[PDB]
């Protein structure tokens, strides 16, 4: 019996205790048979009443009474009280198989990620459904949990042995969440790896409407409506060539997904814009005097009469089609399209790839995007997720039978209030019609204020991690359904990790501390070291090669090895060498490969017999060679 | 919180329930003028079904309890369930019709 | 010993201890084994609850403080907290080893760039790996010793015992950091000196947009499309005429850094 | 060779003085400049020479002329795509100015560390107070009565913030410009003027 | 200005026209153009009355 103090005077609602308790904890107030659990964020010196300051005004012990829940018959906890307490009552302190009730439960429905903070051994019970069919938010400040805490729950609900079949999608825009998922994830960047695949997204699956705002930079006049008349006619012909099931030419449109070829695009467009003519007048393509971007030279010149004010975008978009950084978009390389528009595939892969694999998560990294045209493909990708599952929610394979969960990293820059991007006007659709469909949504975003304010009442419930500035507490704390005065109070100075869950996906908002996933397995970006890079001596540089690869446009030297087999053994894991062009190829962890080059084998048996890795190979190797690294 | 309050005044009777948040428990009591501690002091408590009647339309304003519909008679929205979806073994399937 | 007051509010987070303490110090507050570091906000009437004064309007001895971490079991100072502090509980002044048990750091990316207010003592480490990969910025007043704050920071990452191979970029539109360095840098600029190279931006090493906006001031109509078709044409016989590995009749584009005259540009466009 | 001058020289820092600089284009250059470093380390991020292995640094001198909200140059431009994607190939910045509340407000805020010098006028105390996350409300009211060098770093790059007093350079080793002396040009007796050779 | 029409192939509010066809050839708004019971023939009278 941990007695405290009694209640020995009333003022309405300020119900003032004399004593002989942790801010955001609960206390038990037993009436008879039925128990009170709730919260009193008033108490001490912040709950003195103003009318009996007078009296003993430097004296802070006093509590009041009011509730959230009242304990059932004896079968559970539920919200709201059937009756108020009343004089004479006395706190108790809440008991742990109190908090085993009162977060505990018999359904199946729920699942548990983190712990509460008093108890640890009690599980942090969160609703799945409510989760992924209500959408969500996570919130916080910079150097708080955020993306260590968004791949824990991903590493939860994916589970095979309680969820054989989920499916969900990642948007990391640093991609830092392929390193916690060893092999257990799909992921695609732009540049691939060893083991991964390439984030190519066909063209000619794109809305025309968003096809001119990635090339062209949003033309506004007569030249634009001459843009969609030609796609039609190829988009038309390559109909008639090729036969597809359920479209004709009636009912074809200029936004439907039939392949294209852009390289005819520009060509047959460019060509007919400057050429000489034979006879005057004559628009005919004889009268002038293709695998390869290689055009045939053309004589000097009278000029063509078919033409309009588009040679800026027209020679722009030429040099969209050379730069490599973009060769994810129009040179789809699985999806790359000849010049009579027909692919070798169609996007049954695209879509069986992104959702259809057989394993759960899909990953789209896309530090290696450039960031001007970010924004437009991220509404691009969604686009494409949503109308899939849009007119296939019948099939069995849909969202309705498989619901999915599109999560977005670093959102605030992207939801802006003022922001005239397609992102948002692509992510307000599903937070609208995305209910009946079972379309979920994850929003991260280290600073709530700059998203929309529509956009964030719409969400179910809120992650609520640490948060410093004033500015962003008060903006988060005006879309909350279930607001706790003593639990929010606390939002500017929780640890690391542990968040708060406040919404409609769990019974009660809690604070949690999640479980941190294993070592090893936590997202981690491999950004520039300074420190270890600064710090070595100098080395003579061969710059004669920099400016040939700047001028190239490549990013790889052309004194590589490719061939070269590896044997298995900082953390050195394989080793390989080459006596016959002196190349010693070596792999650390992280899958980093470095290549030196015009090393003496002798040190390759030396470190072979050295059996001292770690500490010995930076004795004669760590800056004596030049290495193209890999 | 978010509806214009030039149309809210005109409305004679209102039912009000578990109200949590305090930015919207302020602004329903500026569309009574019978300004009572017990009737919305205990807003943030109400049980499920509960509610509290204030109008014209009712002689004295009370808190009652609504008897729930019976079983077959409920309103309930079919959205897709999750946890049974995901939960069944996975299935091969075919996207050559989806597309 | 150093005792300040006692803790007669909370909320979660922001506490309003009364005395029997400076505007930006430390105030520390041990609960058991463990301790809580706070940050002074207010002082005077301003940190007094909304309700006391109506009784005692002339009692002004409050301040208030705010919670920024916690320190472990002589693990480490983490931010945050883990069980907050109560009504009347104890406070203590932050001596000078815990300044550095706070500040202090045993990792290696950290380097010292002065001197907190408080203890002259106190090396001021701020993260060179994450200033130099997240971003920085400097703002101020026009008399508060910007560029002045610029050069000893500055002139402390390029050190020669610990970061040899450092490397840095300057840009002075006013020409006040030449004679900091006096022998630890290569200055450029326009008119040559003794022991100052000169600045020389050749004008073929730009894209065609920004060459047009630095030179013809900005042309728009036929003109843009006259003096692109010559500069294609100079850039295709440069390669004609001598070899650079790699570009190629194709590859070759309007904005690849390749030489061309600019005097037979203007002389041959000009004399036709 | 160039580059080599500009980034691979036997001294770390390089110093471009531009104060002679034709003022009418002072913009576009610093556009330029920022560009080909850019590529240069971006193109190389494997050889031993670019930003993976040896990390830039720029720092920029009264950033709030080039940084102007609305302002239509080039400069502006390139400053936030090293904002913006630097972080992946090691290429830093600093920035500088005395007018706050100019900077352009999407790019003062991706910026991850500050130093707060002595500020007076409210149209910028009321900006950077609207860009800085962890803003104590005891270390930030306290802004225009700095001392000179006296600076508040805020940020992810401490700890937690601090209000540090910077150790002046030695003495000789300080930033001086050369600007012509009124009174002591002015207050020396007359001579005789020749003309002709001004012609 | 200028297949189902008897005719072979040859103001500014022309991407609206473009806009209207869009509804028109969509089956996902012919609860309104295309009511089951309500369309408009070319002679102008409905099988039914709005009564
Ligand atoms: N539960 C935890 N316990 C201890 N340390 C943690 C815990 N969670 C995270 N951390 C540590 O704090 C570091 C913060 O980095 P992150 O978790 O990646 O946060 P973040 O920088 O906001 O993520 P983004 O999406 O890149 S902004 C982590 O790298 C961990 O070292
Ligand atoms: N870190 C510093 N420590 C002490 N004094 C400094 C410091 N930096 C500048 N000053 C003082 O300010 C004077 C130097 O010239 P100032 O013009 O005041 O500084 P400044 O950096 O050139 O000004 P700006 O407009 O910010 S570039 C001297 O009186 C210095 O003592
Ligand atoms: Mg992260
Ligand atoms: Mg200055």
């Amino acid at each position: 019996s941990t007695y405290i103090g009694t209640v020995q005077d009333v003022n309405g609602a300020n119900i003032r205790v004399v004593l002989d308790g942790q801010i955001g904890s609960f206390v038990r107030i037993p009436i008879g048979y039925i128990n009170l659990f709730g919260i009193v964020s008033q108490v001490g010196a912040g709950a003195v009443p103003d009318k009996l300051l007078e009296v003993e005004p430097y004296g802070h012990r006093w509590i009041s009474v009011q509730l959230v829940g009242e304990e059932g018959i004896k079968k559970e906890f539920e919200r709201g009280v059937s009756q108020y307490p009343t004089i004479g009552d006395k706190v108790h302190i809440v008991t742990e198989p109190d908090l085993k009730k009162i977060y505990g439960t018999q359904n199946k429905k729920y699942i548990s990620l983190g712990n509460i903070a008093s108890v640890d051994s009690i599980p942090a019970l969160v609703n799945i459904d409510t989760l992924v069919t209500r959408h969500s938010a996570v919130l916080g400040s910079t150097g708080s949990g955020k993306s260590t805490t968004v791949t824990s729950i991903l590493q939860r609900i994916s589970d095979m042995s309680q969820f054989p079949s989920a499916r969900i999608i990642v948007f990391d825009i640093h991609g830092e969440y392929a390193a916690a998922f060893k092999g257990k994830a799909k992921v695609y960047k732009v540049t691939p790896s060893n083991n991964e695949l390439k984030l190519s997204i066909p063209y000619w699956a794109l809305t025309c409407d968003e096809f001119l705002s990635v090339a062209f930079g949003g033309l506004e006049g007569s030249g634009r409506n001459a843009l969609i008349d030609k796609i039609y006619e190829l988009k038309l012909q390559t109909l008639k060539r090729q036969e597809y099931e359920g479209i004709n030419e009636d009912s074809l449109t200029v936004d439907t997904p039939i392949p294209f070829s852009i390289h005819k695009l520009w060509f047959d467009l460019y060509r007919a814009e400057i050429s000489t003519h034979y006879v005057q007048g004559s628009h005919s393509e004889e009268n002038e005097a293709s695998l390869k971007v290689v055009p045939p030279i053309y004589m000097p010149h009278y000029l063509s009469n078919r033409g309009k004010n588009i040679r800026k975008p027209l020679e722009g978009l030429a040099s969209l089609l050379k730069d490599p950084r973009y060769e994810f978009l129009f040179n789809a390389d699985d999806w790359s399209v000849n010049l009579d528009g027909k692919t070798n595939k169609d996007l049954d892969a695209l879509l069986e790839t992104w959702v259809g694999s057989e394993e759960s998560i899909s990953i789209f990294d896309l530090s290696g995007m450039p960031s001007s045209i970010l924004d437009t493909l991220i509404g691009i990708l969604i686009r494409i997720l949503y109308d899939s599952l849009f007119w296939s929610r019948n099939q069995p394979e849909g969202g309705r039978e498989r619901p999915l969960l599109v999560v977005l990293e670093e959102a605030h820059t992207y939801l802006g209030k003022d922001s005239r991007g397609i992102a948002i006007d692509g992510v307000r659709k599903i937070v609208k019609e995305g209910r009946k469909y079972g379309i979920g949504m994850m929003l991260v975003s280290q600073r709530p204020s700059e998203i929309d304010s529509t956009i964030l009442s719409q969400c179910g419930t809120l992650f609520a991690l640490r948060m410093n500035n004033s500015s962003d507490r008060n903006h988060v704390l005006g879309a909350v359904s279930d607001s706790f005065e003593g639990l929010m109070g606390m939002l500017p100075t929780l640890r690391t990790g542990e968040a708060i869950i406040i919404g409609e996906s769990v019974r009660l908002p809690m604070r949690t501390i999640i479980s941190p996933p294993p070592f090893g397995r936590r997202p981690d970006s491999l950004d520039p070291d300074v420190t270890a890079k600064w710090s070595n001596n100098r080395v003579q540089g061969d710059y004669k090669e920099v400016l040939t690869l700047w001028r190239q446009k490549k990013v790889r030297s052309q004194r590589i090895v490719e061939n070269i087999k590896r044997l298995p053994v900082s953390n050195i894991l394989s080793i390989g060498y080459e006596a016959d062009s002196m190349t010693l190829e070596i792999e650390f962890n992280h899958g980093l490969v470095y290549q030196y080059y015009d090393v003496p084998e002798t040190l390759h048996t030396e470190l072979l017999a050295a059996e001292s890795h770690g500490k010995f190979f930076n004795s004669q190797i760590k800056n004596n060679y030049r290495f193209s690294r890999i």
